[PDB]
Formats: structure tokens, sequence, C-alpha cells
């Protein structure tokens, strides 16, 4: 029975994978070893060509990624070998220098072990590899507050920030056995930061503003032919309104605005003012300038929309569907200067895919 | 059957607005009146507190309105006796300058009579009461181009445009019985424009922009318990992006982000610069300013989101579902700097409602 639905996602996937890597005739005999695989084991065992294909077309089915024209470059590392903790996090620590490729950021995605019984093998609980911590206590804001709930975890499990408003989370995961996550906190040498300046308001590194260079997504299942891979982080590079129009901006995040504002030199009484908007594209344009000054790749909205305009032509041209999250993909500044905004899109799920799991924690 | 359609939608609304009324008790009576009404004429009439309240009610459902905080006061014109050209072209000039009121806009529908059989007693072509020309030849574009086919279709008739980016489209409008709209032109003394200037960028000016004042949707039908009015003229006033953000900026609209940008001294060179955003933030500003300045009512995005909150509390209160389509209630700038953006919204449609209809033309 789930024998059954694992058959048949197996069927779909192998089938289209084969296709798009003109390797249709071997299909039959491939299904057929699987097929049997299935009904002597409960599972089955991803080729590496599959399970790299599989990941690149999960990207290329991910509806909200506005980035997705690359979708055919990611790197994809296989370590479904690992057994131990140490492995894990070395294999997770080889993930952020390889990806960070000093400042020349590369797509990249580690696989680890899938479920076996819906048993995960490993549990990854960060939602990003290289994230701040947040605490709040006596009306005491530090940090970021979206990590507040897994900082008071780690803190249950002996770990201690410095309570900055930039520590930076240990790794933590749980190994299948394992009654608790282990911890380890990251090496500073394996971690890029960037201090956010402006090109020519020199106040503005008075607000002491930083973000870590690549996002790497620690928290998704990545799903390929019925095969469950909780554990498969991945990271591409930022878009800039990702820090600047959210991250540093938000009312529930770092909420820098008002300090924007000031800094900016314009006052911030007048909703007809507009100052929240002028601050911020200031932001902005601080984070892709400080970005860029140091060598770390980004790509800014109207960029990274003209890339998603040749995604959506590549598709047509290749004869697939095109899915995507209107609501996600247009940028949260100057969404209608770009042609996302002024389209419809088709939100259907569609397999390969990454999908949202329960946190282990909270 | 259409019969049937009618009596069905009829004891829905009457109900629905009988209890907001605190006529619950008046129900059985109406309802009976209705019935035998429709029996013996094929349709009914609608009392003037219930086509009042219906017309408010459809404002209060209209789920791509930020601005339904205000649903009670809506200024409703009862025009249901008019019969000639003279009278709907007089009825739309009265809206025109009731509606405007110096400035101090009052938020008001004109509502004519209803179709009979499906057949429209007053047609009208306008897409709003106030509009500007298009036109497009020879690769000379001239005016707004969401207003050539209107445009086109004018000239046919015998109106000439002057050709200049502003040129006022006449009120055209065809009654029950004629093969041909009519078409007047506006009086100028009743269209207040407002030429756009910044707060502090002198050179502003230099672009010779402005808007009307007064935005009058005219080609949408009011439909409430079973009734078609297919002309019913309405306006608000405006939120600043409409203006600045759309109608100004849109590059099948005036496209007017690249001048900007040169009259505020910022290069048009490079995606990183955010230079569109930030042109897009001081046409913003100054299209507030320049309303404010000359007395005549605007909403700027962030006070018209704070108002929509409160609808939303309002909604709550009184025990009614709230309905809504986010992918409009955003503001095309700085979407994120406000509560919509963060939530989100049941697209169902609510009856009395405003809906689409064919354009004539085209
Ligand atoms: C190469 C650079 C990349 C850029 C610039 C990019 C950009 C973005 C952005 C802006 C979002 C929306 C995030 C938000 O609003 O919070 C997003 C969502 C997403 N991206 Fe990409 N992305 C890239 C690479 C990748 C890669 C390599 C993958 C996977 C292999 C990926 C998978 C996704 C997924 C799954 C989401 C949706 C996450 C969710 O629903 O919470 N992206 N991307
Ligand atoms: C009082 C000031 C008002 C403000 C500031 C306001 C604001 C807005 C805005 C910004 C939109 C989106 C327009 C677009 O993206 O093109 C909108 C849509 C709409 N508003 Fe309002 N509005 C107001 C009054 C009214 C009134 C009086 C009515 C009717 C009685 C109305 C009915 C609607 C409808 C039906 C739509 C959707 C139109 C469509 O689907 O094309 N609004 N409003
Ligand atoms: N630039 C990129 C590349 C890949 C990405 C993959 C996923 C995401 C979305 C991450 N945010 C998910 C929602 C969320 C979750 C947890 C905390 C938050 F503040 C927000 C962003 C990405 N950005
Ligand atoms: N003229 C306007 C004004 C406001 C607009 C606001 C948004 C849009 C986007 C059109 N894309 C819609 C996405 C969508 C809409 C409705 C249902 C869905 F599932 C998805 C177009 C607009 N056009
Ligand atoms: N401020 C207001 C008040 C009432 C409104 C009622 C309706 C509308 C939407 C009008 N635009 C509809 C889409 C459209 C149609 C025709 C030409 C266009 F450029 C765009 C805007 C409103 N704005
Ligand atoms: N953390 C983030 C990042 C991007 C986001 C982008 C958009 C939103 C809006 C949530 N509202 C969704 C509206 C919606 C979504 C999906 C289907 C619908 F019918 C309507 C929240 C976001 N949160
Ligand atoms: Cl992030
Ligand atoms: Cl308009």
């Amino acid at each position: 029975e789930e024998k059954e639905i694992l058959w048949n996602e197996a069927k779909a996937f192998i089938a289209a994978c084969y296709q798009e890597l003109g390797k249709a005739a071997e299909v039959k005999d491939r299904l057929a070893d699987i097929k049997s695989e299935i009904d002597l084991t409960g599972s089955y065992v991803h080729t590496k060509e599959e399970l790299e294909h599989g990941a690149k077309m999960a990207w290329r089915n991910s509806n909200r990624c506005i980035g997705r024209l690359f979708w055919n470059s990611l790197n994809v590392i296989d370590r479904r070998d690992v057994r131990t903790k140490e492995e894990v996090r070395d294999a997770l620590f080889h993930h952020i220098e390889t990806a960070t490729n000093n400042g020349k950021i590369r797509p990249t995605i580690t696989i680890f072990p899938p479920e076996e019984k819906g048993e995960k093998q490993v549990e990854i609980w960060n939602h990003q590899l290289i994230r701040y911590a947040g605490y709040e206590s006596d009306g005491e804001r530090i940090g970021d507050p979206a990590s507040c709930s897994l900082t008071a975890a780690c803190e249950e499990l002996g770990w201690r920030g410095e309570r900055t408003d930039f520590d930076l989370l240990p790794l933590i995961f749980r190994m299948k056995g394992d009654e608790q996550p282990v911890w380890y906190e990251l090496p500073r040498s394996l971690v890029i930061e960037v201090p956010i300046t402006h090109p020519d308001i020199e106040a503005f590194s008075d607000l002491e503003l930083k973000w870590y260079g690549v996002p790497i997504i620690s928290d998704m299942k990545l799903e390929v032919g019925g095969i469950h891979y909780n554990a498969a982080p991945f990271n591409g590079w930022y878009m800039g309104t990702e820090i600047g129009a959210r991250n540093l901006a938000d009312e529930k995040r770092y909420d820098k605005l008002k300090k924007v504002a000031s800094v900016i030199g314009i006052a911030a009484d007048y909703n007809t003012d507009l100052w929240k908007d002028q601050a911020l594209v200031e932001l902005n344009k601080a984070v892709l300038h400080s970005y860029k000054k140091q060598g770390v790749s980004i790509v800014d909205h109207h960029t990274a929309a003209s890339q998603f305009k040749r995604f959506e032509e590549q598709a047509e041209e290749a004869g697939r569907k095109l899915t995507g999250d209107w609501t996600w993909l247009i940028p949260p500044i100057s969404p209608a200067a770009t042609h996302i905004f002024h389209r419809s899109y088709d939100n259907s799920i569609v397999k390969p895919n990454y999908f949202y799991q329960d946190k282990p924690y909270e």
C-alpha cells in the first residue's frame, strides 16, 4: 500500500527523468529493477544521475522561486553515505565552504540519507545553516525574532548566545536513535558576512547593520520519485529585497526603517511623505552596494525578474507547463515594475519538489 | 425560469438588507409584494431604501477595494427616472460636479434604469467619466494607451481629439432604440485637474505631468437582488499609487520613469542602482503633494491600508465574513510595509456587487 504510492511515484519520475536525459530506452529495465527492489526491500535507491536530475527538477518546479532560470546548473552533493554525527557536521561545514566559494556563490544542495519507514535518519533543526539568534524577555528584543523558538531550544541544550543582534546559531541536528540533537558552533572562518554601507550616505554605517552572505535553507523536504529526503539543505544567492525589504525591514524582524529614515536625513512623521518607501529604497540600494563591494554574489529584483522571464520562455520552448505562485514571485518593492506583476501563474504542485515539514521543536 | 433566478436573488437580498436596516419584520410582506410583481411584470422595482443600501453593500463586498471602510457613507443618487439622452448627459455632468465638490471629493454613485429583458436602457461607453484619449499611428504614441480603442471609436462618431497627451474624452453613451451612441464634450469648468509638482525638486514641473481629480468608473454593472444596473457610474478619491505607480509609470501607460529619473538627477543605467524604485517613490511623493496642495482629496497607501485594517476589524465586530483579493489589495509600492501583504483573504464573490461587463465597442 505504501509500496503502492512509492511504485506509482517511481514510474512517473523515472519516465520523466529518463526522457529528459535522452535515456528513454532504459526505462523499462530500470522500472523492472525498481519494481522488485520495492517488493523485496520496501524502498528503492536512486542512481546518482537520477538523484542529481531529481534535485534539479525539484528546483525547476518550485512555484515560489524567481531564481529558477539556473535550475540545470545546481551543484548536487550526494551524502547518502553518512552514518555519524561527525560526518553530518563535516558535510554541513563542507556545504557552507563550497557554496560560499569565496563569495562567488555556487547554488548547491547536499543530500543526506532519505526517510526509511517515514523514520528520519538525520533530522536538521536549523531553518538555514547560517542564521542569527533571537531573544525576547522582559520586553527586551535582541537579534532576529524569527529565531526566538530555535534559540530557546538551543539554550535548552546547553548552548549560550552572546546576545548581540547577530549571534550565529550553532548547527543543530538529531541522528536516528538519539533522543536529543547535538549542536556545533560554526567556525567563523567559514561564514562570510557583509557590513551594510550606502554608496553615498556615509552615516549609513552608523546603523551597524550586517547580514550573512549565503542563504542555505535546511528544513525543507526534497521529494523525488516517492523518496523523501527530509534532510537536503540547499542554497542560492540572495535577491537583495529578501534582506533589505524583509529581514531588515519587517516590524516583526529587525524593524530598521525608522532608524534608516533618521540616518538618511528624512522625517518619519507623515504617511504622505512616503518615508517608509524612501527608506526602503535606500536600504535596498545599500544592501546591493555592500554585497557587490565585498565580492559576494547577489541579484537585484529587476535583473531577477528578467532572468525569470527567460525561464518562462525556456519552459515554453521545451514544451513544459510553467507553474508559479504570483504572491511569492512578485518582489516586495516596486512589484509593478516587473513583468511578473502583470501576468498570472498556474499554482499547481508538480513533483519532484521541495516541501515544508513540521519543526522538531515547538 | 429567469423569473426564478430573479426571485431567488430577491429573497436573499431582501432578507439580508432588511436585517441590516433593522426592518426584519417587514420582509414577509415585502417579499409577497415582490413575488407577485415578478409574476405579473417579469421584474421588480427596488424601493429607494433598498437601492441605496444595495449599492453600499456592493461596495462593501468589492474584494479588490482597499477603500471599503467608508462603504456606509456612499452618496447614492437615484436616476431611474431618466428617459432621454439630455437627461442622461445632465445626470453625468451633475455626478461630476457633486462628486468633485470643489476638491473635497464625495464618494457617489448615480444609478440609471436597470436592464429589462437583459436589454440595456442606457449603455455607457466610457471606462471612466473623466479620462484621457490615446492615439497610436506611425509608431507615434500620444496620450493614454489604455484609451486607444475608445478614442478610435469616438473618432468614428465625428469627435476629433487635439492630440495632446491629455485630451479629455467626451461622454459617450447609447440609448435603447438608437443604433449609435451620442457624444458630448465635457465642460472644462466641471473637470478639476492637478498639475504634478514635487515638494523640493523644482525641475519636476518640467515633465508637465498632470492627472484628473476624480476617478469615476462608469463601465461596471451593479447587481442588487437579481436586478442588473449596467449603468451606474461611481467614484471615490484616488489612492496616490494608482496615479504615480501605474497610470504615469507603467510602460504600457504614460511610461514616465526614465524622464522622472532624469529630472531628479539620478542615472538610469544600472538595475542595481534601483533607479526605477527611487523614481517611483519620488513620483508618488509628488502626486500626493500636488493633490494636497490643490485641495483635492487623495489617500496614500499606508493610510489606506490602515483604514482597511479598521474595515477588517469592523467586519469581525459585525459578525460579517470578510472577503478580499490579495493581489489587488496590496499596493504596487512597498506592499510588505502594509499589514495586507502579511495575511491572506478569502476571494469569494458575495452579492450585491459590482461586475465587469463586455465593452460595446471593439
Ligand atoms: C540562485 C539564486 C536564487 C535566487 C536569487 C532565488 C530567489 C528566491 C526568492 C526571492 C524566493 C522567495 C523567498 C521569500 O519571499 O522568503 C525563493 C523561494 C524559493 N526558492 Fe529560490 N532562489 C535561488 C535559488 C534556489 C535554489 C538553488 C533552490 C533549490 C534547489 C531554490 C528553491 C526555492 C524554494 C523551494 C522557494 C520557496 C520556499 C518556501 O516556500 O518557503 N531556490 N527563491
Ligand atoms: C473612497 C475612496 C476609494 C478608494 C481610495 C478606493 C481605492 C481602490 C483601489 C486602489 C482599487 C484598485 C484599483 C486598481 O488597482 O486599478 C479599488 C478597486 C475597486 N474599488 Fe475602490 N476605492 C474607493 C471607493 C470606491 C467606491 C465608492 C466604490 C464603489 C461604490 C469602489 C469599488 C471598487 C471596485 C469595484 C474595485 C475593483 C474594480 C475592478 O475589479 O476592476 N471603490 N479601489
Ligand atoms: N535567495 C534565496 C534562495 C533560495 C531560497 C529558498 C527559500 C526561501 C524562503 C525562506 N523563507 C521561508 C519563510 C520563512 C521561514 C522562516 C522564517 C522566515 F522569516 C520566513 C528563500 C530563498 N532565497
Ligand atoms: N490593472 C491592474 C490593477 C491591479 C492589478 C493587481 C494585480 C494584477 C495581477 C494579475 N495576476 C493575478 C494573480 C491571481 C489572481 C487571481 C487568482 C489567482 F489564483 C492568481 C493585475 C492588476 N492589474
Ligand atoms: N480610487 C479608486 C476608487 C474606485 C475604483 C474603482 C475601480 C478601479 C479600477 C479601475 N481599473 C480597472 C482595470 C483597468 C481598466 C481599464 C484601464 C486600465 F488601465 C485598468 C479603481 C478605483 N480607484
Ligand atoms: N515570508 C514571506 C515571504 C513572501 C511572502 C509573499 C506573500 C505572502 C502573502 C500571504 N498571502 C497569500 C495570498 C494567497 C496565497 C495563496 C493562495 C491564495 F489564494 C492567496 C507572504 C509572504 N511571506
Ligand atoms: Cl532569508
Ligand atoms: Cl485610474
